[PDB]
């Protein structure tokens, strides 16, 4: 039987202009959007800044596109600790335990690409339960059958005919949009499922036509050694 939450994650993190092939990315917003897949309804959202240590300073280009401030990263806490606390609401909200759940992000860049980052730049081990995921690009895609690139958040939204609510690049307002396109697919008869997944530190996808299964109760990860 389905998930009773759909867990939306969407990062905003550091970057240049230009979008330079080798400069390395940090996290530096980390919502979550508690979507109950039973009453269709957003139950709990939690935002939270992060404070990068690598490349401190945020880019002229970032602040404007993110609208995320220096004044704000440099109050805020870093990555390991957002985690635990992230883990600590997951844990609160009885994911894994009592309800059965499920991460989902809008394409496979936040859990493959800045997840994955910001854990080797904070020493932690991956954390387990982020292992697969629901990449509703790809969802959308297969369902509605339309190639990648009409996949793009903008024109789902248009396609669906709904809008975009909020600020672009903010990383809640966004998760927001992600999580109520999600609930317009439920509605359209999509059964979302997790569909991409981590192996050997690669983007590797997962079977469609396999039963559902739940995301594992969340842990907080240890350092690497
Ligand atoms: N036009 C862009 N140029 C460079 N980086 C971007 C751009 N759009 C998004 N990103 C990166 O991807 C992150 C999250 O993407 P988004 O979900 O589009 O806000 C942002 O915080 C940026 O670091
Ligand atoms: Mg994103
Ligand atoms: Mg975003």
């Amino acid at each position: 039987s389905y998930y009773d939450y759909i867990c939306i994650i969407d990062f905003e993190a550091t970057c240049e202009e230009g979008n330079p092939p080798e400069f390395v990315h940090e996290i530096i917003e980390f919502p979550v959007v508690l979507l109950n897949t039973h009453t269709l309804e957003i139950e709990d959202t939690f935002q939270q800044y992060v404070r990068p240590e690598i490349n401190t300073q945020l880019s002229d280009f970032c602040i404007s596109l993110t609208g995320i401030t220096q004044d704000q990263v440099d109050r805020a806490d870093t990555f390991p600790q957002v985690l635990k606390k992230v883990i600590d609401l997951m844990k609160l909200k009885e994911l894994g335990t009592k309800y059965k759940y499920s991460l989902l992000t809008d394409g496979s860049w936040d859990m493959s690409k800045f997840l994955n980052i910001q854990c080797q730049l904070s020493r932690l081990k991956y954390p387990p339960f982020a292992k697969k995921w629901i990449n509703i690009r790809k969802s959308y895609g297969n369902f509605y059958k339309v190639p990648r690139s009409q996949t793009k958040l903008t024109i789902m939204l248009e396609k669906l005919g709904m809008d975009y609510d909020g600020r672009p690049h903010c990383g809640l307002d966004d998760s927001k949009n992600i999580a109520r396109i999600a609930v317009r697919m439920l509605q359209d008869g999509c059964e979302l499922r997790i569909n991409e997944k981590m192996h050997a530190g690669q983007l590797m996808s997962v079977s469609s036509s396999l039963p559902i299964e739940g995301t594992p109760p969340p842990q907080m990860p240890h350092f690497r050694k």
